[PDB]
This record gives C-alpha cells, sequence and structure tokens, in this order.
C-alpha cells in the first residue's frame, strides 16, 4: 500500500499521544521522580542493515536476524555511522518535489532487537513500545508480527504489544524509510538525516490506567491565591470504588490533596465524562515560577482503590505562571516579559541530531550564563528532557510543531490544501497533548516557513480551544497573519522597512503602529549570526528597550551544524555542507551559531550577553544608578565592583552591596577619586558580580558590565628634543633613513617602505602598502543558497569595482631633511580598468628619537562601493608569543559589534587574536586602540587591528579552517578605518548606513617605533 | 592659546612652519591645536589643522579657523551648498553649485543678533584676490562673532573695519526641536575628540 505516500496515512495502529508516564507503583518514587521499574529503556546495542529501498529487504529478516547485519548503538542516525550521507539544503527539497511520492529509491535502515520480557509483565496489564524518535516513518513488527506504522519525526509513537510479546526472548523488527509523505512537512534549514534517532522504551501499565491528564494554575489578581486544577482520565473498567488523588508537594512538604471518585460535571444532553474527574487544590501564597526564579510543586497522581490499593501513579512538575496578552503586552505572572531568547536545533557534531542530557544541560547553563532566558524549538518538538531541563534550570520555551514546508510554490501550497489538514493536525495537536504541562512553554508555534493557508487558522484556533493558558504565535505568510497572537517577523530591521510584496518586513518600530495592529512583537529570528556577525544587535535592544510593546526576539540561531570528519593522518575538522558528497547543498549556511558545534564561544556571545544584561546602568557625577530589569528577584546574589583606570594603569576600586528591587534603582556614590598622576583617560569600569554559585552558575560569575570615560588631561608636554638626527641617502631606487642601529628602506619605484633594519635584522617580508579590502565574511557573500549569486551582494559588488585587482600606481615620491628628522612624501592611485577607485597621500617623518609618524590621507571616489577598511598591512619577519594592546577587548570587536568590549590594557597569546570561523574570512578585529605591541615594535594613535599568521589572501581563498596554514612571520592589518559587518540577515547588504565608509576623505595617523 | 611650539623648516620648493597650541582655564586644557603651514614656490599656502578636544569639556560649537581680512569686496564666490545659510542638521535645502551673491546677503539679519550666514559643503570660497580650498564650512561678513554676541538688536550692529571669515572644518547643529533646553541631536554634536581639516590659501 505504500503508506509512506499518502498524507492520509499518517499511523497505522498508534496509541492516542499523553503526557511523560512512568507508570510508578509506588507513591514515594513517583514524587521524587525516582527511576521507574515499569518504565524499561531499549536503548543500546541493535542490529541493523541498510537497503535502497523498501522492495530490496529480504522477508527473512522479519523472523530471522539477517547475518549482513552490523551491531550499532541506538538511538542514533545512521549517516553517522557512515551507511549513507547526510545531506545539508536550506530551503529545496533533497526529494523531487512531488508530493505525496518520493523516490523508489527510498534509503531503508532495518533495525532489530532481540530482548527479553518477564511473564510478570504479560500476565497482566498494558505493555507498549515507545519510540520518541524516528526519521521519517516506520513500520514496526513484533516477533514477525506487523504492529503498526508511524509518521513525524519529531513526535514519539507507542504501540500496544501486549498480544505480540511472549515469555522470555522477543525480536522487534522496525523498517525506517528516509523519505515519505512526511518529508514534505520536514523542509527546515539543516541536515537531512534519517533512523531511530531518539529512545526507545518499554512501559508497563495497569489495564485500569491513568491515560492522561492536564494541570492547569489560575490566579486571583495579586497572585497572592492560586487553584491548581487537574483533570484526569482513566481506561479500563469503570469501578465505584475507584478514586484518583493529587497531592501537591514544595519540596519534603505536602501543599495540598484531593481525593474523588470518577465522573465528571454534565457537559451535555447526554451527560458527562464518567470515565474522567477534576481535582482543585487551593494553594495560599504559591512560590511563582519565571525563568529568573523556577519554583517548582510536584503533582502526584494516583489511581486506587478506596480501601486503600494504589493502582499506579503519575506525575509532573508543576510551575505557579499565568501567560496572558493584555493591552497588547505579553504578560507572565502580571509583568511584561523581555524575550532574551534564541533559536537552537538539536544537533551533535558527532551524534548528528541525537540530543544527550550532558549537552542539553552545557546549553542550557551556557545560555543562562549569557544572559539568555528564553529558547524557541526551531523548528520541532524536542527530545522531552528538554522541557524537564528549562522546567527546573528555568527558562522559557515556544514549544514548535515539526511543519515546515519551505520548499513549496508557493510556500501555502500545502497548507492551504484541506487534503494535508489531517497530517498538519496530528503534529499540531500531538504535540499539545505531550507538553501542556510543562511549566517551561509559555507559546506554542504553529511551525515553521510554510507560508499561511487555511489550516494554520483552523489548527490555531484548535489550540487556542483545548489550551487556552498559552499564546499562540506563527510567522508564516507575513509575521501578522490572523493565525499568530504575536507578530513575530524573522530578521525585520529596527529602523529600515523592507517592503517585499504581499509578505512586507516593516521595520518593528513601525510595524506596531500601523492602523488597527496592537498585538506585542516579538522575532521568532533575528540578528542572523553566521560567523563573523551579529553587528548591530546593540540596536535591537536599546529599541526593546525604549517600546514597550517590542518585547525582544529569537536570535538565529545558537550552535553551528557542522559536522565532524577525519582527515588522512586521522585528525578531526568541521565540515559544512557538500562535504560529503551530498549534492545539491547549501554549503556553510548551515553554520550560524553563537557557539561553534563543540559548544565553545564565537565572539558574538559576549555581544550578546551584555545587551541582554539584566541591570543598566547610569553616571551622573560620581553617582552611579542601577537599575534592574529583574520582573520578580530582587538583587540578593549580586555585588558591583567598580574600577577606574588611567590608561590601563589602575588608580582605584572597591566594591558595594547591591539591593534593588526587581524594576528598581539604587544609587551608589563613588568615593572622592584621587587626582590622575600623569596626563592621560581615566576609565570608570563596573562589573556586577554574583559572590555565590547557583544551579546554572559558578560563585564570582560576572552578569553585567558598563564603562564611561571620566576626566581627561591632555597631554601638554613635548618630549625632549632627541640627541641626534636621522640621515637620508638618496639613490636610484631608494631613499634610506639611518639612525644608529635602525634603517628604514623606502623603494622608489613602489613608493613603499619595502624593508626595515634594527641592526643586521630584517623587520618585514612583505612591503607597508594600503589596503582597501577584506577576505569577506558570511555577511559579505550573502547567500542563503550556494546556487544563487547575488550581484547586489558587498563582495560582488567590491569584485566588479575591481577592489581586489586594483594596482597602485606611484604619482609622487620625494624626501627632505628638517632641522631633526627626515621627511618621505608619497602618493598612490589606485586604478581598475582607467577607473581612479582610490588615491592615497602620505608623509612618513622619522625624527632623532627613532619614531616614524605615518600621515595617511586617503580619497575614495564617491561612485564605487565602499570599502570594507582603510588602512596598511605588512608582513613581519617576526613571530612573538604575545600581543598587548590598548584599547578595545579582549575578544574581537567590530565597528557595529564592541559594545561589551572595554578599553583597557590587554593582553593575550597570538592565537587568541584569530578566530577560527569554520568558513575563514576577516576576523580577530580589536577597535579603538591607541598602543599596540608586538614584539619589539609599537603602533600608537587611534585604529583598529588584527594580527596572526594568515594573510587576508589566504583567509579569502581558502574554504575550510582546517586547510589554512601558517605563514611566515606575521600579518599585521591596520586600520584607520573598517566597515560595519552586519547581520540582520545573511542573504543580503545588512551593514547600516553609519557604519558604511562613505566619508569620500579619510584620516588617520600612526606612530611606529621600538617597544 | 599658550604657545607649546613654533619651529620653521625650508625644504626642496617650500617653507615649513610647525605650531602647536593649547587653549587651557582654571589649569584645565580645553584644546589643542596641531599645526603645519606650507608655503610653496607657486604662492600657495597649505595648512593642515588637527585638534585634541578634551572628552570631559562641554563639545565645542566649531572647530575652525577666523581672521578679519583688510579687504572688502562686493562679491562673495563660492563652490559649495547655497545659495542661502545653511548648517549642518539644516542644510538638505541648500544644493552643491558655484553660487555668487553680493556680501551683504552673507549675512543673516536676525533681529537677535547671533552666528548666521554659514554655508557647508564649500570645496573652493572666493573673496577679492583670495581663495580658500578644501572641504570646509564659512561665514563671512563686517561683523565679528564677538559684536554679534554683545549686541543685543540688529539694528545696534555696526560693519567693522575689513571683513571677517570664520572658516571651519567643523560646525555643531543648530537644533530646534525646542529653544528651551539642549535640542542639537548626537550625530551633530562635536564630540569624535580628535578632528582633522586642510585648507589651501592662495592668490587669484
Ligand atoms: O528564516 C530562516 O532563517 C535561518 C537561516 O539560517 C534558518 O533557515 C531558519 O530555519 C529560517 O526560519
Ligand atoms: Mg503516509
Ligand atoms: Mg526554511
Ligand atoms: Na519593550
Ligand atoms: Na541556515
Ligand atoms: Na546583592
Ligand atoms: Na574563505
Ligand atoms: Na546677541
Amino acid at each position: 500500500r505504500r503508506d509512506w505516500e499518502n498524507p492520509g496515512v499518517t499511523q497505522l495502529n498508534r496509541l492516542a499521544a499523553h503526557p511523560p508516564f512512568a507508570s510508578w507503583r509506588n507513591s514515594e518514587e513517583a514524587r521524587t521522580d525516582r527511576p521507574s521499574q515499569q518504565l524499561r529503556s531499549l536503548n543500546g546495542e541493535w542490529r541493523f542493515a541498510w537497503f535502497p529501498a523498501p522492495e530490496a529487504v529480504p522477508e527473512s529478516w522479519l523472523e530471522c536476524d539477517l547475518p549482513e547485519a552490523d551491531t550499532v548503538v541506538v538511538p542514533s542516525n545512521w549517516q553517522m555511522h557512515g551507511y549513507d550521507a547526510p545531506i545539508y539544503t536550506n530551503v529545496t527539497y533533497p526529494i523531487t518535489v512531488n508530493p505525496p511520492f518520493v523516490p523508489t529509491e527510498n534509503p531503508t535502515g532495518c533495525y532489530s532487537l532481540t530482548f527479553n520480557v518477564d511473564e510478570s509483565w504479560l500476565q497482566e496489564g498494558q505493555t507498549r513500545i515507545i519510540f520518541d524518535g524516528v526519521n521519517s516513518a516506520f513500520h514496526l513488527w513484533c516477533n514477525g508480527r506487523w504492529v503498526g506504522y508511524g509518521q513525524d519525526s519529531r513526535l514519539p509513537s507507542e504501540f500496544d504489544l501486549s498480544a505480540f510479546l511472549r515469555a522470555g526472548e522477543n525480536r522487534l523488527a522496525v523498517m525506517v524509510l528516509r523519505w515519505s509523505d512526511g518529508s514534505y512537512l520536514e523542509d527546515q534549514d539543516m541536515w537531512r538525516m534519517s533512523g531511530i534517532f531518539r529512545d526507545v522504551s518499554l512501559l508497563h501499565k495497569p489495564t485500569t490506567q491513568i491515560s492522561d491528564f492536564h494541570v492547569a494554575t489560575r490566579f486571583n489578581d495579586d497572585f497572592s491565591r492560586a487553584v491548581l486544577e487537574a483533570e484526569v482520565q482513566m481506561c479500563g473498567e469503570l469501578r465505584d470504588y475507584l478514586r484518583v488523588t493529587v497531592s501537591l508537594w514544595q519540596g519534603e512538604t505536602q501543599v495540598a490533596s484531593g481525593t474523588a471518585p470518577f465522573g465528571g460535571e454534565i457537559i451535555d444532553e447526554r451527560g458527562g465524562y464518567a470515565d474522567r474527574v477534576t481535582l482543585r487544590l487551593n494553594v495560599e501564597n504559591p512560590k511563582l515560577w519565571s525563568a529568573e526564579i523556577p519554583n517548582l510543586y510536584r503533582a502526584v497522581v494516583e489511581l486506587h482503590t478506596a480501601d486503600g490499593t494504589l493502582i499506579e501513579a503519575e506525575a509532573c512538575d508543576v510551575g505557579f505562571r499565568e501567560v496572558r496578552i493584555e493591552n497588547g503586552l505579553l504578560l507572565l505572572n502580571g509583568k511584561p516579559l523581555l524575550i532574551r531568547g534564541v533559536n537552537r536545533h538539536e544537533h551533535h557534531p558527532l551524534h548528528g541530531q541525537v540530543m544527550d542530557e550532558q549537552t542539553m544541560v552545557q546549553d542550557i547553563l551556557l545560555m543562562k550564563q549569557n544572559n539568555f532566558n528564553a529558547v524557541r524549538c526551531s523548528h520541532y518538538p524536542n527530545h522531552p528532557l528538554w522541557y524537564t531541563l528549562c522546567d527546573r534550570y528555568g527558562l522559557y520555551v515556544v514549544d514548535e510543531a515539526n511543519i515546515e514546508t519551505h520548499g513549496m510554490v508557493p510556500m501555502n501550497r500545502l497548507t492551504d490544501d484541506p487534503r494535508w489538514l489531517p497530517a498538519m493536525s496530528e503534529r499540531v495537536t500531538r504535540m499539545v497533548q505531550r507538553d501542556r504541562n510543562h511549566p517551561s512553554v509559555i507559546i506554542w508555534s504553529l511551525g515553521n516557513e510554510s507560508g499561511h493557508g487555511a489550516n494554520h487558522d483552523a489548527l490555531y484556533r484548535w489550540i487556542k480551544s483545548v489550551d487556552p493558558s498559552r499564546p499562540v504565535q506563527y510567522e508564516g505568510g507575513g509575521a501578522d497573519t490572523t493565525a499568530t497572537d504575536i507578530i513575530c517577523p524573522m530578521y525585520a530591521r529596527v529602523d529600515e522597512d523592507q517592503p517585499f510584496p504581499a509578505v512586507p518586513k516593516w521595520s518593528i518600530k513601525k510595524w506596531l503602529s500601523l492602523p488597527g495592529e496592537t498585538r506585542p512583537l516579538i522575532l521568532c529570528e533575528y540578528a542572523h549570526a553566521a560567523g563573523n556577525s551579529l553587528g548591530g544587535f546593540a540596536k535591537y535592544w536599546q529599541a526593546f528597550r525604549q517600546y514597550p510593546r517590542l518585547q525582544g526576539g529569537f536570535v538565529w540561531d545558537w550552535v553551528d551544524q557542522s559536522l565532524i570528519k577525519y582527515d588522512e593522518n586521522g585528525n578531526p575538522w568541521s565540515a559544512y555542507g557538500g562535504d560529503f558528497g551530498d549534492t545539491p547543498n547549501d554549503r556553510q549556511f548551515c553554520m550560524n551559531g553563537l557557539v561553534f558545534a563543540d559548544r565553545t564561544p564565537h565572539p558574538a556571545l559576549t555581544e550578546a550577553k551584555h545587551q541582554q544584561q539584566f541591570f543598566q546602568f547610569r553616571l551622573s557625577g560620581q553617582t552611579i544608578e542601577v537599575t534592574s530589569e529583574y520582573l520578580f528577584r530582587h538583587s540578593d546574589n549580586e555585588l558591583l565592583h567598580w574600577m577606574v583606570a588611567l590608561d590601563g594603569k589602575p588608580l582605584a576600586s572597591g566594591e558595594v552591596p547591591l539591593d534593588v528591587a526587581p524594576q528598581g534603582k539604587q544609587l551608589i556614590e563613588l568615593p572622592e577619586l584621587p587626582q590622575p598622576e600623569s596626563a592621560g583617560q581615566l576609565w570608570l569600569t563596573v562589573r556586577v558580580v554574583q559572590p555565590n554559585a547557583t544551579a546554572w552558575s559558578e560563585a564570582g560569575h560576572i552578569s553585567a558590565w558598563q564603562q564611561w570615560r571620566l576626566a581627561e588631561n591632555l597631554s601638554v608636554t613635548l618630549p625632549a628634543a632627541s640627541h641626534a638626527i636621522p640621515h637620508l641617502t638618496t639613490s636610484e631606487m631608494d631613499f634610506c633613513i639611518e639612525l644608529g642601529n635602525k634603517r628604514w628602506q623606502f623603494n622608489r619605484q613602489s613608493g613603499f617602505l619595502s624593508q626595515m633594519w634594527i641592526g643586521d635584522k630584517k623587520q618585514l617580508l612583505t612591503p607597508l602598502r594600503d589596503q582597501f579590502t577584506r577576505a569577506p565574511l558570511d555577511n559579505d557573500i550573502g547567500v542563503s543558497e550556494a546556487t544563487r549569486i547575488d550581484p547586489n551582494a558587498w563582495v560582488e559588488r567590491w569584485k566588479a569595482a575591481g577592489h581586489y585587482q586594483a594596482e597602485a600606481a606611484l604619482l609622487q615620491c620625494t624626501a627632505d631633511t628638517l632641522a631633526d628628522a627626515v621627511l618621505i612624501t608619497t602618493a598612490h592611485a589606485w586604478q581598475h580598468q582607467g577607473k581612479t577607485l582610490f588615491i592615497s597621500r602620505k608623509t612618513y617623518r622619522i625624527d632623532g628619537s627613532g619614531q616614524m609618524a605615518i600621515t595617511v590621507d586617503v580619497e575614495v571616489a564617491s561612485d564605487t562601493p565602499h570599502p570594507a577598511r582603510i588602512g596598511l598591512n605588512c608582513q613581519l619577519a617576526q613571530v612573538a608569543e604575545r600581543v598587548n594592546w590598548l584599547g578595545l577587548g579582549p575578544q574581537e570587536n567590530y565597528p557595529d559589534r564592541l559594545t561589551a568590549a572595554c578599553f583597557d590594557r590587554w593582553d593575550l597569546p597570538l592565537s587568541d587574536m584569530y578566530t577560527p570561523y569554520v568558513f575563514p574570512s576577516e576576523n580577530g578585529l580589536r577597535c579603538g586602540t591607541r598602543e599596540l605591541n608586538y614584539g619589539p615594535h609599537q603602533w600608537r594613535g587611534d585604529f583598529q587591528f588584527n594580527i596572526s599568521r594568515y594573510s587576508q589572501q589566504q583567509l579569502m581563498e581558502t574554504s575550510h579552517r582546517h586547510l589554512l596554514h601558517a605563514e611566515e612571520g606575521t600579518w599585521l592589518n591596520i586600520d584607520g578605518f573598517h566597515m560595519g559587518i552586519g547581520g540582520d540577515d545573511s542573504w543580503s547588504p545588512s551593514v547600516s548606513a553609519e557604519f558604511q565608509l562613505s566619508a569620500g576623505r579619510y584620516h588617520y595617523q600612526l606612530v611606529w617605533c621600538q617597544k
């Protein structure tokens, strides 16, 4: 019947969806959430065999293990074991678009397991098997007998095996299909894999059982009083002696308990539900749940007899919180939320899409440590443990249905088709039935990029009807359709409108006030962190803080989707689209995370942490005003450390305890600061430190910081006259300046300083020349599809203008001797096919003190695309271990992404001055630098710089970081100016006007000398 | 202005004058101006100005040069934004072109006297035998900035001997969102800390 090519059949013999069950036969264990003997894991070693199509599977496999099969670990994606290649494609379906058909060559994975089952499980009750995740469709057999079928890769499929099992040894046989009609609803921009990638278990339930239960919590006006309501449903034979007891616990203290026989209130003309009962428990002064303080209670649902015999128990963590939209604002416990969130895919560099507790916890810790309080399940229901962790650690979750049909034309072709309503409804309804009891889930999502169809409006209302406790959102069709309670655009800009036809992305500030609009606005996706990105991030947060209805958003995204591969030497390297022979593919577009696949931070993470701080500061005189953005907690684990320094040198510091109420302010007056010893700029730096450790952080964790320029004393003291005078040696091909053991050689043909000698040691490997280009960042290249070549992308404009090909032409090179120095004057014109792109005029002044002052004045043709940078570069013959500088740091920072950086004296090993982006590009820059020290060299002025063993040329021509090779010496790039990196999105020019080098005329001056 | 440095150097085809000043008050150095005047064999004086402004002093109204020329001409010819008065935050209406107006039109008769008549984005200015080139803002009239701020009514102003010229590399916005509180937007305040501008003064 080829059930995998029929959207009308999404499952066969599958049991109803429901909340997590464990079937405890001991209440104490249900209360403490301890392991349950009635819930067995079948994870471990299984037998697996790969076939090109389901037609190639031998019938023998159904009742006997195939000798050709291997023993593999489950859960797992078979591509990760090497049976076939994982495919990375963004929008374009990996299969021919011809719904509901899939290729005849359909990779088939045949799993089998021989396991034991005790007669005690078969003599009484029900024994069911549970597959938390199978990609993307499968048929189940038990002891050679066909059991059922299932679809939807991100929700569990359960089947009753009570009639197929036998005492002793049993054998399962699962035929998993890579492609099915369900694949048409799973076109998310991520690796395309398959297999039994989530847990498999066996659950025993009594015949008379708790089949479902819903927990709700409503409050009075000030939340000082609450009522917990628990509806419980049963299956089996109804008896007058059956009872249901629901008890609520706060730690070891039982707070409330209620018992009642089955039989619900009258529903309609035919009566009520005799197989259901609702318990209502009163709770005074409940400890409220929030991401700030994840207070949790434990609800225990007991099914028992009047005489006191327990039949079974279920339970869940309960969080007392209310979520509602009122007067245009998303409120939590009556307070307007400010969503500091991020999108997070279930990705592991080695295991693929198999999630483990360790990785989940690591992500959560890093998230909260970096001031995030929310996560969006892009774009499907997550591993069940995820919700438990967000419940306990405290993170707001947007639970999203596994529905994305991005590759359709138009996007809503399937979702506006009633023939697909069934398949869609199951992805939404089964998600709600599974996760509705988790307090962490505060918003439901109908899926992602499936345009907007009538099926969306239908399912939108279904959720509103069955679960009024959570708002529903969906971005397809314009981000503001009738299928969403929240305006949730993706990559809508802060001030700039993008009037696309039919589905415009208005600037978020303008979106809010459109005629008749009243809903709150939270971007489901923004600040695309692909590579060297997050430029302009601060602009979003200034807006979020000023506009009440702009309530944040979810950064895209958390972690790069790179996979581990091994080279000839067997060493691991990070791969992306196309590295597995997968084609078509969208290359590096799968890496858009704030952290690398191994969870190592990208520089952008710190910019995020800074902007998302929960404490805001203002300086007036010597008074620091600290405002709290927390909505529920007082700052009872915060200490403010302040430090004043004169250009890096510490002059004074202290620490004051913070005691600010949520939404409150605290005034802190700094003691009279001693007068700076010399000239320079005083800088005030304050940091909020958490003295005590928490569930998500260690003692001494820094949660917020800010800097301010205080008094400055301009140096009016002119240096002493030098002893010796530099000597000029004019030759036909060179202008050589001599001063003691030092020598500067300027080539008269090129007009560039080609070499420097300190004694007999050459200082340069490459001449000091102007540079107006950079190894293009992901945002410069701007393609979300490898097949598309955007001529409007910055890199194409630069290439087309000849910026990368431009040749310097000497216009002038003269030398002059002054009273105490030698003045070299130069002028170069950079041209491309007759067009003069840039003109650089310089003067080099080498005085008796051995300093070479370099003054640069550049002209940029107003009609050529604004240059990526304006500076100089050279290859220093030396390679030192450290880099020391006075400026912004310690991490990499660009013009539109430097708010998190602080002005101070920084010292790091040379390696840290290079950011290992998987896709190489310009990186490691540090801005606002007044002094740079490397080996014997020292550069002064006001510039931006990067330094490493990789020339811009190699970075630009190398596709993977692991293929880079340390060049001889050290490449230095010092820019008087540098263009912004952008990032609002990575498929169109995103660098804001203020960060484009459009001034036409630029001036900067550097001083090069010996340290 | 406290003189920090004043030197002279003879080059191949030019004389170089280097200077450094520090404007202070109550022992506080407010600004520091470093310049070089390069007069070559063609009679052109290239002036390069680099100024430092203490970060803790209120941003200055302008960063430029001024002098009182002895000559009094009838016309003012310039290549820049015009023909009317325009300031950094009020120049969208002005157009770049060759403008030529009588001296009187370069003065805006506000009843209450103040800085007036500025014209921005000027690459060339001509007055009498003089010509200034670069990329500056300027106002030119028979009234000094001093007289303007000391005189309450326009009818009390008296033409001073010669002509007062104010060539600025940078000028603060004029604001106006209201007239009873600071209203000059941030992007129009001279807060860069270090400013650079150059001019070429010659005869025509
Ligand atoms: O709009 C989007 O942008 C991202 C680009 O990396 C990613 O494809 C998301 O899944 C999609 O919703
Ligand atoms: Mg089907
Ligand atoms: Mg997509
Ligand atoms: Na807001
Ligand atoms: Na992507
Ligand atoms: Na505190
Ligand atoms: Na590259
Ligand atoms: Na006046």
